[PDB]
Formats: structure tokens, C-alpha cells, sequence
């Protein structure tokens, strides 16, 4: 349990060295303007990705950082988000626990 893949797939996305504590923690739990409730895990890096059209500070969780949507580059599920513009780090990615497979590398 060291790569974590796409569920719906099995893109290789990111790994569990890579998990970054942004404000203490790696996990941040959020909620968009529909309400949906997203168990993010943060990451300073992931492959495997694409980043969909340009940034929006707009409803952003993290302070200073604009996103972009991350879908596997595969299969099109949406993973997650890649935000950039902030400061140390000023670039992450914020990935949807659950919709992402842990195993082996
Ligand atoms: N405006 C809308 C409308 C529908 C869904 C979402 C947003 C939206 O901004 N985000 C996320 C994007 C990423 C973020 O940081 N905050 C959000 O609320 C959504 O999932
Ligand atoms: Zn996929």
C-alpha cells in the first residue's frame, strides 16, 4: 500500500510519500456551492492527471490558491483538483480519497 490509482480504472495518479500536511494535516474535509462533501487528501505531486482549462480563486478551500479541475487522464472520473498561485507550496494537489485505489507499487 505505497501507489495510489484511479478507482474507476487503474492510472497510476500518486503516491503515499508524496502526501503533504498543508495546515498540519494531509486530510481536509470540504464542501462545494452544491453542497458535495469531499474527503481531500492533499499531495504535493501526481502524474497520471488532466488539468482542465485555466484557475479560479473562485469557492477556493485553501487560502491564496487558485484551482484547476484534475481528471484521470485515462478515464475522465474527476479526482480531484490542482491548485497553484499560493505560497510554500505554491503549487498542490487536493485528491478525492475515496474515488482513488492504494496497492503496491
Ligand atoms: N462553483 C462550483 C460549482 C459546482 C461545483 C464546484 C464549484 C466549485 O467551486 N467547486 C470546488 C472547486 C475547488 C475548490 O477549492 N472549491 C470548490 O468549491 C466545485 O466542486
Ligand atoms: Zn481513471
Amino acid at each position: 500500500a505505497s501507489i495510489f490509482r484511479c478507482r474507476q480504472c487503474g492510472q497510476t495518479i500518486s503516491r503515499r510519500d508524496w502526501l503533504l500536511p498543508m495546515g498540519g494535516d494531509h486530510e481536509h474535509v470540504v464542501f462545494n456551492p452544491a453542497g458535495m462533501i469531499f474527503r481531500v487528501w492533499c499531495f504535493s505531486l501526481a502524474q497520471g492527471l488532466r488539468l482542465i482549462g485555466a484557475p479560479s480563486g473562485e469557492f477556493s478551500w485553501f487560502k491564496g490558491y487558485d484551482w484547476t479541475i484534475a481528471l484521470c487522464g485515462q478515464c475522465g472520473s474527476h479526482l480531484g483538483w490542482h491548485y497553484e498561485g499560493g505560497s510554500q507550496p505554491q503549487t498542490f494537489f487536493g485528491l478525492i480519497k475515496d474515488r482513488l485505489a492504494e496497492g503496491p507499487a
